């Protein structure tokens, strides 16, 4: 029933091996979680998605891992309510295409869709619109969670199990195996954005057109930023801002399929574009080539952030693939990566010294009161991890009750200490 693979995160690093079941069979995979728990627990079970996660999260080495992807119904689709039903192994390219003929969008979507809805949630992943539309969690009207005891829980984020809830959200798979949700999606007429662009000249303008106000009449905003170049020209970005468009800003050619599926001069006003055009390695080049590396500073702590800016052009570290945006208020997810700040993720070549220079630059993010994301690590320690995140206690109690056997564990867990 299982295959015993080598697994990697998206970075292709830290392989390690586990007995990855298959199955489009929901009572199949309850079973398996049954026969972990009656064996006392071992080395557990995680669930998998789409492998887009870059660390060691989907991984569970000499233990279970549960491949999601073939649970990929979407059950309903309502546009009145804006809800959908879905298996958690549906992806987003999926869904977007599923639910745009109903007028429905898919509320968060990240840098890529091939993203599953369970890995969504368990990520609680942002995107450009973070600061208007909060993260994935945000918009999860229900879910059901298979827990360690084989029985499947309908979670809501306000009822009973709100707890539980808020601890799956963001919950690395360690709360149990989501097999299925309820995401509320936004109303859209086009599947169109209409985009105004602006170019800064140095960190201090990119801040400045960030806390200038303008950021509350765009509800995707996001750039392009330089990490190489020394002051002043340091932190120079790229900006791309703008909203779903109505069908009245369509060009003309474009209003008859309205909801179709799919340095200097870089200023514009208007500009209609697609998903495609309107958002837009590591795997074609790893693990041998780059290290991706995404941090958060609290919006209050703006020099702070413009000195790690400082400290990361200095260091002879060389990231030309950067990319910046102000995330807005925070859930209640005690794991919940954004909290309202400047956030930006790069991507440096891997060299000698590499690994000591990002140590420092946890210590950093650490002490001015930032985060790192799941999501793209690999390689932090247990005790940093724990010191980024002050729910983190919180957090592992809810985890305890529910998984007192630690039916649930992961490689990630493992490293971290959240087992
Ligand atoms: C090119 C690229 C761009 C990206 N851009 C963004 C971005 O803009 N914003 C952002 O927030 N993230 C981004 N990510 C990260 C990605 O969105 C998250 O890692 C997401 O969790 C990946 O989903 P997945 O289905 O591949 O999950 P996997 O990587 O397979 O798993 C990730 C975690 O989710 C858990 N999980 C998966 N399915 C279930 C389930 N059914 N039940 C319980 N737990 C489950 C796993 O246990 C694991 O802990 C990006 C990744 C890539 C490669």
């Amino acid at each position: 029933t299982t295959t015993a693979t080598r697994l990697t995160g998206w970075g292709r690093t830290a392989p390690s091996v586990a007995n990855v079941l298959r199955t489009p069979d929901a009572e199949m995979i309850v079973k398996a979680v049954a026969r972990v728990a009656e064996s006392g627990g071992g080395r557990g079970a995680i669930a998998r998605g789409l492998g887009r996660s870059y660390g060691d999260n989907a991984q569970n080495g000499g233990g279970l891992v549960i491949d999601m992807t073939p649970l990929n119904t979407i059950h309903s689709i309502d546009a009145d309510t804006k809800l959908v039903d879905i298996d958690a192994g549906v992806n987003l390219d999926q869904l977007m295409k599923a639910a745009l003929p109903f007028g429905l969008w898919v509320p968060v979507l990240p840098g890529t869709r091939q993203v599953t809805v369970g890995g969504a949630i368990a990520c609680d992943i942002h995107g450009k619109n973070h600061h208007s539309a909060g993260s994935f969690g945000n918009h999860v009207r229900s879910m059901d969670l298979l827990t360690a005891d084989g029985e499947i829980r309908h979670l809501t984020p306000t009822g009973e199990d709100a707890e539980l809830f808020w601890a799956t959200v963001g919950g690395n798979g360690l709360t149990g195996i989501i097999m299925r949700a309820t995401i509320e999606m936004t109303p859209t007429s086009t599947a169109y954005f209409i985009a105004d662009g602006d170019v800064t000249a140095s960190l201090d303008e990119t801040i400045a057109l960030h806390s200038d106000g303008s950021e509350a009449r765009y509800t995707y905003s996001s750039a392009w930023f330089d990490a190489i170049s020394a002051p002043p020209k340091l932190g120079r970005a790229a900006v791309s801002r703008g909203r779903l468009a109505t069908v009245e800003q369509l060009p003309a050619k474009l209003r008859s399929e309205p909801l179709k599926f799919d340095r200097k001069s870089g200023t514009y006003r208007g500009k209609v574009q697609n998903l495609t055009q309107f958002y837009h390695w590591n795997r074609a080049y790893g693990p041998a080539g780059f290290l991706q590396y995404q941090f958060v500073i609290p919006t209050e702590a703006v020099d702070e952030f413009k000195k790690i800016i400082g400290v990361i052009q200095a260091s002879g570290h060389y990231s030309f693939l950067n990319v910046f945006k102000l995330f807005g208020p925070r859930n209640q997810a005690p794991l919940s990566f954004p909290i309202p700040g400047w956030n930006i993720c790069v991507d440096f070549p891997i060299k000698d010294g590499l690994g000591k220079f990002v140590s420092e630059l946890d210590r950093r993010v650490l002490e001015f009161g930032g985060r790192l994301y799941t999501a793209k690590d690999s390689r932090t320690t247990a005790e940093t991890f724990h010191a980024m995140y002050p729910r983190v206690d919180e957090w592992i109690s809810v985890r305890r009750k529910v998984d007192p056997l630690r039916v649930f564990a992961s490689d990630m867990a493992r490293r971290l200490e959240l087992l």
